[PDB]
């Protein structure tokens, strides 16, 4: 059998912008034999995620290698098994799925998923009922310091993306009385306020952010779910209250620069931080793998109850992996960027 796969073609440079050309699609034969403890899976969906930007650089786990197959989050279906708890027809996922239409994997690296949790919408396991959703829920639970009925105001940057779109709804579910998002287009702002329940949405590219935050957050900001960093965050931090908390989820505005992570705050912003006693600690969802079960069950519950709205942008075809990554990195996605493989 002949399958398609995607390999890393070129590096954009630690200070470069990633582009679709950094990837190349090829055709290869799929081995006709599977060893023991190994399974053959048909790839259904693949995720593209901002952390991948660092895997394209020569340094920072392992980076992708030129000419070798790329990998990342994926969901598929078992076609042939030689591993105990894995059977033809089982739906599985892995953080290291090769960007290839069909692949042979060691069952040990796979994890069975229950279609019932997502009402059969398997791509949701790569988003809101998956890692980004877990990141938002656990991040707010572990670093948000909210309380049922606090009347707190939360600001969310990267508000219309995978983590941000879920974080804002979760802020309201857990007690925030006001949730304001910051995103890059008016189309996203209207989606946030009209469908996801945000109280206000600011377009950082065209609106006066500072002024708009003053209007929409009349009582300051108690919680900042930060996905972008940079100048947007400085503006947000400026309007934050005493003893507030920044959930440091990501700093995507810095991912195409040669800087340390987490980026440090500018002198004046850091002074404000410390003076107001604002907490800003590193947060890595992988450090809470024991809350993954209850997180996923809670996220599923809220979705089944009609409370949690799940937005995704699906692109079709493996040949489009590089275009999807490039698109997500530049704001073309609303909600979770997904690639449908078959
Ligand atoms: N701490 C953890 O364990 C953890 C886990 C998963 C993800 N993350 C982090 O969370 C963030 C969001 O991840 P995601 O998967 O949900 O991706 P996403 O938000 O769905 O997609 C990226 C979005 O970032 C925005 N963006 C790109 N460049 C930007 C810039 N220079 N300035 C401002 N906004 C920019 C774009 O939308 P706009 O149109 O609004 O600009 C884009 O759609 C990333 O920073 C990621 O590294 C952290
Ligand atoms: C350089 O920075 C990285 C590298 C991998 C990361 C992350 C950040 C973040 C944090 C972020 O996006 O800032 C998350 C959540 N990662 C994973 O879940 C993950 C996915 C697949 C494999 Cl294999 C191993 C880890």
């Amino acid at each position: 059998m002949i399958v398609q796969r995607v390999v890393l073609n070129s590096r954009p440079g630690k200070n470069g912008n990633p582009v679709a050309e950094n990837f190349r699609m090829e055709e290869v034969y799929l081995p006709d034999n599977i060893n023991e403890g190994q399974v053959q899976v048909r790839t259904l969906y693949l995720s593209v995620d901002p952390y991948m930007r660092c895997r394209m650089n020569e340094d920072t786990i392992t980076p992708w290698q030129l000419s070798q197959v790329v990998d990342g989050g994926g969901i598929g279906i078992i076609e042939e098994s030689k591993h105990t708890n894995l059977t033809k027809g089982d739906f599985v996922t892995s953080f290291y799925w090769p960007w290839q239409t069909k692949v042979i994997l060691d069952g040990n690296s796979l994890e069975k998923v229950d279609p019932q949790l997502v009402d059969g919408h398997l791509s949701y396991f790569l988003g809101a009922i998956g890692m980004p959703g877990l990141t938002s829920l656990i991040g707010i639970q572990e670093k948000g310091h909210i309380t049922a009925g606090s009347n707190k105001t939360m600001v969310v940057s990267g508000a219309a993306g995978a983590c941000g779109s879920v974080a804002g709804q979760i802020g309201h579910f857990l007690g925030c009385s006001r949730v304001v998002g910051i995103c890059g287009t008016h189309e996203k702002c209207i989606l946030l306020t009209s469908e996801l329940g945000f109280d206000a949405a600011i377009n950082y590219k065209k609106d006066n952010v500072a002024e708009q935050l003053r209007e929409s957050c009349p009582a300051g900001v108690d919680v900042y779910f930060d996905n972008v960093g940079g100048n947007i965050s400085d503006t947000v931090i400026s309007q934050m209250n005493e003893n507030s908390h920044i959930i440091l989820c990501g700093q995507i505005s810095q991912y195409n620069k040669d800087v340390p992570y987490p980026p440090p705050l500018s002198p004046a912003i850091e002074a404000i931080q410390k003076e107001r006693n604002i907490t800003r600690e590193r947060f890595l969802v992988l450090n809470y793998k024991d809350k993954f079960e209850p997180g996923i069950l809670q996220l599923s519950q809220w979705f089944k109850e009609g409370k949690l709205k799940i937005k995704e942008t699906v692109i079709n075809g493996l040949e489009n992996m590089g275009a999807a990554f490039q698109s997500m990195m530049t704001g073309g996605n609303i909600g979770k960027q997904i690639v449908c493989i078959s």
